[PDB]
């Protein structure tokens, strides 16, 4: 009945994250786990912490000789590359369920090898919440990136950009980078800033709120909206009227947009920073209908074309939680964990029963003449 678990090193190119960190795997042990974890030179974490928390240490891909009872864990997907039969049971994101490009071929390397798929996205309470997911890391990162941009316009020209961000050791070393961009934005006589944030109870409003309070941004400066108050529906006022505005709700149905062009053209505006937490390019309904681009952590904000008005940017990172690798590893983790403690009877337990069943009905869905 103890169970092995094994944690495969990512090879998503700059996936710094780790579905299990040294603390829990400590405390996985501590419970009669057994935990192998691969050396990956691309994760936050220092094989050595994994060492003293008490793992046995194996090569990066050793999982795919190991025997056949251990549960292969990882956060993200397989190379496409690899085509060889899936054996083990494993527990990722395999971002497979939503009909992305070449889903079925991932299903096929299970199918032919007998193994099982528990996708991390689809682990649910039994009121069906997601047991574990990114949001308030995302929040933080968010926020801390929307002070920067917004720093960054009150000591730099209109012609200059942002400059390319990167992931942070710990969360300490980002808010102290804030607050100097931040304190030397103030020293140029830039007010305080006032931010809007719609989404403000969930997780990534919660981080976001976290992080602006930890850079000194005065609580009274910040607007705390959730669905009380943008149900009254858009476009709000209070966004132009922002200095930076943080969104953490994701709509994709065709309702009215929190703002547009023709909102956002105008003189008296004092938004200069929008960061879309929820930013999503494949959204049909977008609620902030003001930029097409997705921007990335070497190129972290897009111009929104305003014929009025200051200039104004668009952060759209869709990995926001990668700006700190390893605080968003621990709660993440954490929050996996009492689901892991059920890994014993992950045969009747319903949590990993929804998992399998889910997998199960996705798999038939796959018609090929190889499975004849």
């Amino acid at each position: 009945a103890a169970v092995t678990l094994h944690l495969r090193a990512e090879t998503k190119p700059l996936e710094a994250r780790a579905a299990l960190t040294p603390t829990t795997v400590k405390k996985l042990i501590a419970k009669g786990f057994k935990i192998y974890v691969e050396d990956s030179p691309q994760s936050t974490f220092n094989i050595n912490e994994y060492r003293q928390a008490g793992a046995i240490i194996v090569p990066a891909g050793s999982w795919k000789t190991a025997p056949r009872d251990r549960i292969i864990i990882g956060l993200k997907e397989m190379p496409e590359t690899d085509t060889f039969p899936l054996v083990h049971e494993h527990i990722q994101f395999a971002h497979c369920y939503k009909d992305q490009a070449g889903w079925q071929n991932v299903l096929m390397r299970f199918i032919k090898g007998h193994g099982t798929l528990y996708d991390l996205e689809f682990l649910e309470n039994d009121q069906g919440r997601r047991v574990a997911a990114f949001g308030f890391y995302a929040g933080f990162a968010g926020a801390a990136l929307g002070v920067r941009d917004w720093a960054f316009k009150q000591t730099h020209s209109d012609d200059e950009d942002l400059p390319a961000v990167s992931p942070y050791p710990n969360e300490k070393a980002l808010v102290k980078d804030v607050t100097k961009d931040y304190k030397e934005a103030l020293a140029t006589g830039a007010r305080k800033p006032t931010v809007l944030i719609i989404g403000a109870l969930g997780r990534s409003g919660s981080g976001a709120i976290d992080l602006l309070h930890k850079v000194g941004i005065p609580d009274a400066n910040i607007l705390k909206w959730d669905i009380k108050e943008t149900s009254r529906g858009g476009p709000f006022d209070e966004i132009p009227q922002a200095d930076i505005f943080i969104n953490c709700i994701y709509l994709s149905k065709p309702i009215a947009p929190f703002t547009n062009m023709e909102k956002l053209n105008n003189p008296n505006r004092r938004l200069r920073t929008v960061v879309d937490v929820s930013a999503d390019t494949t959204n049909p309904h977008n609620p902030i209908p003001i930029y097409t681009v997705a921007t990335v952590f070497n190129k972290p904000t897009v111009l929104v074309p305003t014929t009025a008005g200051p200039k104004l940017s668009v952060i759209s990172i869709d990995h926001l939680p990668s700006l700190l690798p390893r605080e968003a590893s621990e709660f993440f983790s954490h929050d996996l964990l009492p689901s892991l403690e059920l890994l014993p009877q992950r045969k009747t337990a319903p949590v990993w029963v929804r998992a399998k069943k889910l997998f199960d009905r996705h798999c038939a869905r796959v018609k090929r003449s190889s499975r004849l």
